[PDB]
């Protein structure tokens, strides 16, 4: 998988509310986090299928 994989989900400083996904790399799948709308890294991800498809 992409190192990105691993990083931690971002939330950045912007205070949107908005769900998105990361994969979480010790619980082998994605969980959804909640992104401000700024600064997203790139362990950041629309639906759980992209995520998967991208890190699992």
């Amino acid at each position: 998988r992409p190192d990105f994989c691993l990083e931690p989900p971002y939330t950045g400083p912007c205070k949107a509310r908005i769900i998105r996904y990361f994969y979480n790399a010790k619980a082998g799948l994605c969980q959804t986090f909640v992104y401000g709308g700024c600064r997203a890294k790139r362990n950041n991800f629309k639906s759980a299928e992209d995520c998967m498809r991208t890190c699992g």
